[PDB]
């Protein structure tokens, strides 16, 4: 419509004016904010064979302050933008307004609870409240989309809007509408793309007012169950997705804008190492082979990466962790098979153009195979190739299968193997069979065994084949050459030669076996060999390997290697590859150019030689250096009582006063004289903290007090120096009735009740007009026995300024409330020199909040990836504690002792400084009249990476200054 470089079909996304299948995976630059590893991962993905990453912007981040717009430093998308550009990644927007996205508010800032209207629709109140943050974020957009020569082809307004209640007219056409309209007016001229949550058809081409361009709908078919990885429950394989499309949007390509990579773990949950066992290889070659026979053009993987909650950024129900098992780990690390797994079929769908031009039927438990324990859906295609995609009917089974197919192919139907045996399916594995299929004019009749990837070179064609171990297979060229093992034995291989064609017939085998056909080189690999392969593109005009354009991919290399190939480039003599090693590792390289005489690794001239058949042999030796990091123990802490609001000399006057008679939060209206939520004072984010003044009469018996701070969220309560309780917290508890007995009060003398508050981070808003995001925080009733409520005189305070916060560079919600947090201690080289010393391994004898301070130095080497871990310590059941650890003033730790389940947390290079000094600070909070200490703080490592990333920046850590507006 608005522009020709990206256009569409019935089949497919254009681009320039050539078909692609966007494979894509989600990755959110705000949980992960250091460039260079931003880089990293965007290599990481285009190493899977995708082209696209899709990525949402919070806007909670970036608007702190109403009217003031934020993204730079950590928060800039433009870096971002050019690390996708430098890697050779489209990209898919998703500036929201609402994000959902596990994170604090869905996206809104905290500010939206004071809005007179309903979230996500269209009262004038919400809409006006987004024009600001939008006419920003999708104008910096508008600038790097491809048009204007950058990385982004696609962008979606809204986020799953999908359920409405309470009195919307639900779908809102003029809401979508005007959604749109902001986009546009800000200069995005790309096509607009949805989400539904479900296949429901809502906004899709034809619905009129409010419809995007392409209909994409969501799905999470195998749930979030990661307690029990192993159970696949019965009909979650969905078949109708096809049906569906037809019905809803029959002229756009099929797209699953976000098709579960991973799964969320809440408080208290088994732990993301049992979600990565879920969402498993198995997982992904059963269920995204599945997406392939409904000939899905747009896939999204949510998340490939997900990274950390830092700074209070997530959501309540969640955790620091953000891992969400997903192929990359929170730790950047690719060792999960789930890796190597989807990099199989990412190859297979770059080079494989008759899968988008094919006509896809019913699947079917007959005709194509002979047992109905077997399930085929085929993707026929006239001249350009046909597809078989095999599972068993039973999509949970774990049975071995015997099978013959019957395949139709331009030389006619064929009845496979020919030359004897059977084919296997073992257990929870799909295979997409081809028949026809085009090796650059080399026509493969068909194979069952799986494409990896194919290559014509100046001197030939290489195809690559997979099988799993103990299957046999079996393929058919159109040719009048013999075939001739060049490699490996020949047991094992039979053949037969017709008067047009060759068949050849094999067993998978751990040693690989290469054929010779005319000038068609076959390697035969089983599956776990195959995950050692690597395609990268060949840059001859510089060092980048571009966009997946037809054109690069074709100039591609096949690389035998070990962790990861990241790119190649030629330039002179010089072969060029960028790669990383866990291990020492043959290289391998096929396909090398004439004119290259000499390899060079990571810059570094590597000794070769050339086998009989071409391929470049050399090996890069693993010798790690001793890693040495610092006993946290050991360490000079200094200590500083956080909590020096229950002392009776403290000074609360320049506090703000919560004497605001009527709420803005139309969501739930005041049970208290005054409004005690924090959000309608400012306060976000953080642990709160309220002060209610009175005078006693000397019959007071009880204060009763309900606290809200979502899923497991705590609170303590003193009465000047006594300690009154704590709720500990329960992922089941978003609030709290505590009934406290007071001691003995004096008539007539002043009395303080403190109160500290654990905000876990605003909910989110799923369902339009429920208004959740609007859920306050802070106390929402009180009784003084005997009393009037208005006994009670309240001030409180969240992060200092609240709104007009004080870190620009560390962002809106990184730090909360607490004494040390407002006057800027958490940063580097707080004035800790007089302090106590004291460690959080010795800690607390009473409640209280305790704060500690210590430096480290890394002397970490350079050429090597390192990953650095913090842990604390529950080898036996602790006493309830809450911890957050800053790391150089960035909150990279939130720990609840008796909730869990993370011990492990990682910090990434950027935040600390590998080569330098780094700060911890620790707040330690012990919700036991008894107090409470850590176990253990340790610092670990995993394996270092032999690596070629470049130099990572630390990014700006602002030392520790004293603060104008402090309470002091
Ligand atoms: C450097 O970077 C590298 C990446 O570039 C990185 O390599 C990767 O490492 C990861 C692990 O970190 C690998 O992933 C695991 O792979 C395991 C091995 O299975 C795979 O490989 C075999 C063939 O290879 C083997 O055999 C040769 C010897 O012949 C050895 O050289 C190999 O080391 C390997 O041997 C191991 O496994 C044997 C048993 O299989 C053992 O006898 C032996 O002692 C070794 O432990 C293939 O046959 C496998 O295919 C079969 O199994 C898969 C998966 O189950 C099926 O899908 C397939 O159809 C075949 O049947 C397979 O490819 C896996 O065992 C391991 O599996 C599990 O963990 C994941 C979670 O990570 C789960 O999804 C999965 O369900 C499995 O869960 C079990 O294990 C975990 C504990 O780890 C439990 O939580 C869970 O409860 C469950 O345990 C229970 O069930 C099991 C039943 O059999 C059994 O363990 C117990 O009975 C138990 O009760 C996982 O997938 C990855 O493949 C590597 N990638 C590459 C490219 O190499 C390397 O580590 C990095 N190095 C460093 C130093 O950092
Ligand atoms: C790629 O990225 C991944 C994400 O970043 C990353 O995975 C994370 O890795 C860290 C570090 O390894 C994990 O933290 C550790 O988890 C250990 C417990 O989990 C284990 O328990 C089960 C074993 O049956 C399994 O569930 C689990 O395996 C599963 O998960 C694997 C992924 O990790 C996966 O590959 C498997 O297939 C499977 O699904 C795993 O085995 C935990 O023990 C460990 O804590 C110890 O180590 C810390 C660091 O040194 C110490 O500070 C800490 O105190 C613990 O050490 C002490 O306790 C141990 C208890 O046995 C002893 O072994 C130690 O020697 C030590 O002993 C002292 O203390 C004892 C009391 O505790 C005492 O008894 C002793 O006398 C002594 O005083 C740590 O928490 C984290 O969970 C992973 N995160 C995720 C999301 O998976 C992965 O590693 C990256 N890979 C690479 C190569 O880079
Ligand atoms: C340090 O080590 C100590 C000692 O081991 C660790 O302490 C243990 O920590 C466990 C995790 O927090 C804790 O188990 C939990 O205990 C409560 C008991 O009431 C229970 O609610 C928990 O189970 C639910 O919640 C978790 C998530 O927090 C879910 O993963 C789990 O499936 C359960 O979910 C159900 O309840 C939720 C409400 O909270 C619902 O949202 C959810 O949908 C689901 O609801 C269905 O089932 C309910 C009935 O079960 C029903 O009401 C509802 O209608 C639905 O049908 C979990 O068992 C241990 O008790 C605790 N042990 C000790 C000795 O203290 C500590 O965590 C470790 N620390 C670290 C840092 O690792
Ligand atoms: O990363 C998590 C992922 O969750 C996805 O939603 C999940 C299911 O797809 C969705 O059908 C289900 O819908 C729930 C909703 O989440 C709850 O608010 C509930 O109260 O109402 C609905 C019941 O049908 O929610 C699942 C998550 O638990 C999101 O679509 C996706 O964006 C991610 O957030
Ligand atoms: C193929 O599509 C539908 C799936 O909804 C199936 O029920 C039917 O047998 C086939 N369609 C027709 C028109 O026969
Ligand atoms: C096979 O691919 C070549 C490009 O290498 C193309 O010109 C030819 O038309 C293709 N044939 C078919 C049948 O798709
Ligand atoms: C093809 O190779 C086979 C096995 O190596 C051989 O026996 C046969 O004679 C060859 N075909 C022709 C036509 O020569
Ligand atoms: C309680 O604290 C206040 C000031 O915070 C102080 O003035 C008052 O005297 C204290 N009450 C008692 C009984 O000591
Ligand atoms: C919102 O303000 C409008 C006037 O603009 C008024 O009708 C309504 O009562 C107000 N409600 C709340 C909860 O602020
Ligand atoms: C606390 O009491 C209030 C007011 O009666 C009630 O509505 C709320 O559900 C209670 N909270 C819990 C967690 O039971």
């Amino acid at each position: 419509l608005l522009q020709k470089y990206v256009t569409w079909d019935d089949k497919s996304l254009f681009i320039n004016g050539e078909r692609i299948m966007i494979f894509s995976g989600e990755f959110h630059p705000f949980r992960l904010p250091v460039k260079e590893l931003q880089l990293d991962i965007f290599q990481k993905v285009k190493a899977l064979g995708f082209n696209c990453v899709s990525f949402y912007v919070d806007w909670a981040l970036v608007e702190g302050k109403p009217g003031e717009y934020r993204a730079d430093g950590i928060f800039d998308l433009e870096p971002f933008f050019d690390a996708a550009s430098e890697a050779g990644i489209y990209l898919l927007a998703r500036p929201g307004p609402y994000i959902n996205a596990e994170s604090s508010g869905g996206g809104f800032p905290g500010w939206l609870q004071r809005v007179n209207g309903t979230l996500r629709s269209s009262d004038k109140a919400y809409l006006d409240a987004t024009d600001n943050y939008v006419s920003h974020v999708a104008a910096t957009i508008a600038k790097y989309q491809i048009t204007n020569g950058g990385p982004i082809i696609l962008y979606q307004p809204e986020n799953e809007y999908t359920s409405g209640c309470c009195g919307v007219e639900f779908p809102d056409p003029v809401y979508m509408q005007y959604v749109e309209d902001q986009a546009r007016n800000a200069g995005v001229v790309i096509p607009l793309i949805n989400n539904d949550a479900s296949a429901s058809g809502n906004n899709a081409p034809g619905t009129g007012k409010g419809a995007v361009d392409i209909y994409g709908h969501d799905s999470y078919p195998l749930g979030f169950d990661c307690a029990n990885p192993t159970v696949w429950p019965s009909g979650d394989l969905p078949t109708n997705f096809r049906t569906l499309h037809l019905e809803q949007s029959p002229t756009t390509p099929y797209a699953i804008v976000q098709f579960q990579g991973g799964s969320y773990d809440p408080w208290g949950g088994p732990g993301f190492a049992a979600c990565s066992e879920l969402l498993n290889n198995e997982f992904e070659r059963v269920f995204y082979k599945n997406d392939f026979s409904f000939q899905i053009a747009i896939m999204n993987l949510y998340m490939i990466f997900g990274g950390t909650n830092w700074g209070n950024l997530g959501y309540p129900n969640g955790y620091t962790s953000y891992d969400y098992g997903s192929a990359v780990t929170e730790s950047r690390n690719i060792t999960r098979e789930k890796y190597s797994e989807l990099k199989l079929l990412g190859n297979f769908a770059k080079v494989s153009p008759g899968y988008l031009t094919a006509s896809p039927g019913n699947l079917t438990t007959s005709g194509y195979a002979d047992t109905t324990d077997l399930t085929v859906t085929p993707l026929l295609g006239n001249s350009t190739g046909s597809f078989f995609v095999v599972r068993h009917s039973d999509y949970s089974s774990e049975e071995s299968t015997s099978y013959k197919l019957r395949l139709p192919t331009s030389a006619g139907s064929v009845t496979i193997p020919q030359l004897g045996g059977t084919l296997t399916l073992n257990g929870r594995d799909s295979k997409i069979h081809v028949t026809d299929y085009n090796v650059s004019g080399t026509n493969i009749i068909y194979s069952t065994a799986e494409v990896f990837t194919w290559k014509k070179f100046a001197d030939g064609k290489v195809l690559v084949l997979y099988g799993g171990a103990g299957e046999h297979h079996e393929l058919a060229i159109s040719t009048k050459s013999n075939v001739t093992v060049i490699e490996g034995s020949e047991s094992g291989i039979s053949s037969k030669q017709t008067s047009s064609s060759v068949v050849v017939g094999w067993d998978v085998s751990t040693t690989r076996r290469i054929i010779q056909v005319g000038d068609l080189k076959i390697l035969l690999l089983d599956r776990n060999s195959a995950y050692n392969y690597w395609v990268p593109q060949l840059a001859t005009d510089g060092t980048s390997p571009g966009f997946s354009t037809p054109e690069k991919v074709a100039s591609s290399i096949i690389v035998k290697a070990g962790y990861l190939v990241r790119t190649a480039y030629l330039k002179g003599s010089g072969l060029y590859l960028t790669a990383d090693f866990n291990a020492t590792t043959s290289v391998e390289v096929i396909g090398v150019p004439s004119t290259a005489k000499n390899l060079f690794i990571n810059g570094d001239k590597t000794s070769h030689t050339v086998d009989k058949n071409g391929i470049w042999s050399a090996t890069v030796d693993y010798n790690a250096p001793d890693i040495s990091l610092p006993s946290l123990k050991d360490l000079d802490w200094k200590y500083v009582d956080t909590l020096p609001e229950i002392q009776s000399s403290y000074d609360d006057s320049l506090w703000p006063a919560a004497d605001l008679k009527q709420t803005k939060n139309t969501l739930r209206s005041l049970t208290t004289p005054t409004s005690l939520y924090s959000s309608d004072y400012g306060f976000h984010t953080g642990y709160l903290l309220y002060r209610g003044h009175f005078t006693a009469t000397g019959n007071e018996s009880t204060f009763a007090i309900d606290t809200q701070g979502g899923s497991a969220f705590g609170s303590s309560v003193w009465l000047n120096g006594t300690y009154l309780g704590s709720w500990t917290g329960l992922y089941a508890n978003s609030d709290y009735n505590a009934t406290y007995n007071l001691p003995q009060l004096q008539a007539g003398k002043t009395y303080v009740i403190t109160v500290v508050i654990d905000n876990m981070g605003l909910e989110e808003n799923w369902t339009v007009g429920e208004d959740l995001m609007k859920t306050p925080r802070g106390i929402l009733n009180f009784l003084l026995a005997g009393r009037p409520s208005s006994a009670i005189s309240w001030k409180l305070t969240g992060n200092l300024g609240g709104e007009d916060y004080e870190d620009k560079v560390r962002g809106p919600l990184n730090e909360g409330g607490l004494y040390a947090e407002r006057q800027g201690f958490h940063q580097p080289e707080p004035p800790s020199q007089n302090w106590k010393s004291s460690s959080p391994l010795e800690g607390l004898s009473e409640a209280g909040i305790g704060f500690y301070s210590a430096s480290f130095d890394l002397d970490l080497p350079k050429g090597w990836d390192v990953p650095l871990f913090l842990n604390i310590g529950n080898s036996t059941t602790p006493s309830p504690y809450r911890v957050q650890v800053y790391v150089n003033g960035y909150q990279y730790a939130k720990y609840i002792s008796n909730i869990g389940p993370q011990t492990s947390f990682p910090v990434p290079e950027g935040i600390l400084n590998y080569r330098g000094t780094n700060w911890l600070a620790v707040t330690l909070w012990a919700l036991d009249s008894a107090g409470g200490k850590l176990e253990s703080l340790e610092l670990s490592y995993t394996t270092p990476v032999l690596t070629a990333l470049g130099e990572v920046e630390s990014v700006d850590q602002p030392k520790y200054k004293k603060r104008k507006g402090a309470y002091h």
